[PDB]
């Protein structure tokens, strides 16, 4: 069946001229209500979100791992590195550098998160490991977000995405401090005010991380905490057919208001 919130998202859709795809899991009930949930979409800065969970995971067996210290050289920035720059010829420990990635969306604090994993494929042995069959990450920053229609590399699917999410920040993949830790992480985001948190009533409480991409790919993912209600975790997914399009965050938060107008 098409529900009307369905019908709401392909008009909006339609008018923004790409390709929109959204999950939302409410779990007052469980529900999930998706559009395109099962399309693959480029993630973008969104998988900043796997890598440093799969470095909390690896937290739980060492107690000072959040402490270790990694060099930051100069060839090691990249494109965009607001905190990794300070600490050029120093150190950040890897608590830092995941604060950066997810906080400040810093590239290279990323790609530190990855090697510390052991490339892009330890990002998706830890999807794995927590029950996520579809997340794929192939390559390391910048170049995860070229974001090219109809390359798998360093993608998901919405629904994919909102499931591992919800593990991740309300579910038990992570243990008890660690998923708090996330938590907190993603509540002091910097970067989202303009996406999905726009499209909701000021009063609700919102972590979340964006990213975008050529193809004017703009992405967020978000756990909610709305007024009076039990959280939801919401997916929006934006991508568009020429590699110049500019950035469309107002779709995102177009998508966010029809959802929560619909629950
Ligand atoms: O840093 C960014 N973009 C960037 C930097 C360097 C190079 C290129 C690029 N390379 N080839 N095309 N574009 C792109 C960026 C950062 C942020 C942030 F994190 F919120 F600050 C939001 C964005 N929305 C669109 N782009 C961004
Ligand atoms: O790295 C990139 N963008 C970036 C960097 C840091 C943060 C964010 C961001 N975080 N939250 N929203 N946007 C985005 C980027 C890279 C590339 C390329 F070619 F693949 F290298 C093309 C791009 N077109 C627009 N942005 C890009």
């Amino acid at each position: 069946q098409t529900s009307a919130v369905q019908q709401k998202l392909a008009a909006l859709e339609k008018s923004s001229g790409g390709r929109l795809g959204v999950a939302l899991i409410d779990t007052a009930d469980n529900t999930q209500v998706l559009y395109r949930g099962d399309e693959r979409f480029p993630m973008c800065s969104t998988s900043k979100v796997m890598a440093a969970a799969a470095v909390l995971k690896q937290s739980e067996t060492q107690k000072q791992l959040l402490n270790q210290p990694v060099e930051i050289k100069p060839a090691d920035l990249v494109n965009y590195n607001p905190i990794a720059e300070k600490h050029v010829n120093g150190t950040m420990t890897l608590a830092e550098l995941s604060a950066a990635a997810l906080q400040y969306s810093d590239n290279t604090a990323m790609n530190k998160l990855i090697a510390q994993l052991g490339g892009p494929g330890g990002v998706t042995a830890f999807a794995r490991a927590i029950g996520d069959e579809t997340f794929r990450l192939d390559r390391t920053e910048p170049t995860l977000n070229t974001a090219i229609p109809g390359d798998p590399r360093d993608t998901t699917t919405p629904r994919a995405m909102a499931q591992t999410l919800r593990q991740l920040t309300l579910g038990h993949a992570l243990g008890e401090t660690q998923r708090a830790q996330l938590v907190t992480w993603l509540k002091g985001n910097t970067t989202g005010a303009a996406s999905i948190r726009a499209g909701l009533p000021t009063s609700w409480t919102v972590g979340d991380k964006t990213g975008a991409g050529d193809y004017g790919t703009t992405n967020d993912i978000a756990v909610i905490w709305p007024q009076g209600r039990a959280p939801l975790v919401l997916v929006t997914y934006f991508t568009q057919p020429q590699q110049n399009a500019e950035s469309r965050r107002d779709v995102l938060a177009s998508a966010a208001r029809i959802i929560a107008e619909g629950l």
